[PDB]
């Protein structure tokens, strides 16, 4: 039926990142006050949801990526993207 | 099958909106601390996600509904809900 | 398909909360800053949204669940999962 969704802002700009689950795939669009762009965010999914919390100026991002029952996390915290700590159990 | 929500929220109160994509239409009810109410937010799509910020006092909203894979970011800038820029690729 | 998340943060540290839409129930997986733990958090849902915010250092939680077209809104207030009064429609 259709693709899914998850959406994060920050900052007074603001940026806001816009995640997209398709077709078993998540990707990312950015738009940082000029114009949306491509994000380097690219992993696994059917089903994504999403947090962000500004440390100062520096931008931290937890993705949720989920593949049947299998959720694995994601983390942006400044130098590219980590799979993180979280377990579903 | 079940509806999908997003929520946000924003301030002290805190006013609260909550989207429902349910056959097709995505709907909103929010709250301002006395009670619920429909809200003017009206859009088609099977999955929505959301996310807010304030500026000073004044809130803005961005909804992503999404049909197929074709999905609409509406904003609210204090003056209606309108198209905004957001594109998938 | 596959399960739902949501997910929500607050503070400093973070904490963060990711709730689990799975074969019909919502369940909650925490963060404190020190790692992952099941929370209180348990009701019937087949999707799941949810939004948060600080007063002070205290946080509240709400938290959306849906099956078929009923969505049931969840509330912690510092004491407890609490009904809350959202309805879908007049």
């Amino acid at each position: 039926s259709s693709v899914q969704t998850a959406a994060t802002s920050w900052g007074t700009v603001p940026s806001i990142r816009v995640y997209t689950a398709n077709n078993g795939r998540i990707t990312e669009r950015c738009w940082d006050g000029k114009g949306w762009y491509t994000g380097a965010f690219n992993e696994p999914g059917d089903n994504v949801s999403v947090t962000s919390w500004l440390v100062g100026s520096a931008i931290h991002i937890r993705v949720y990526a989920s593949t049947g029952t299998t959720t694995t996390e994601w983390c942006w915290d400044g130098n590219g993207w980590t799979r993180g700590a979280y377990t579903a159990t």
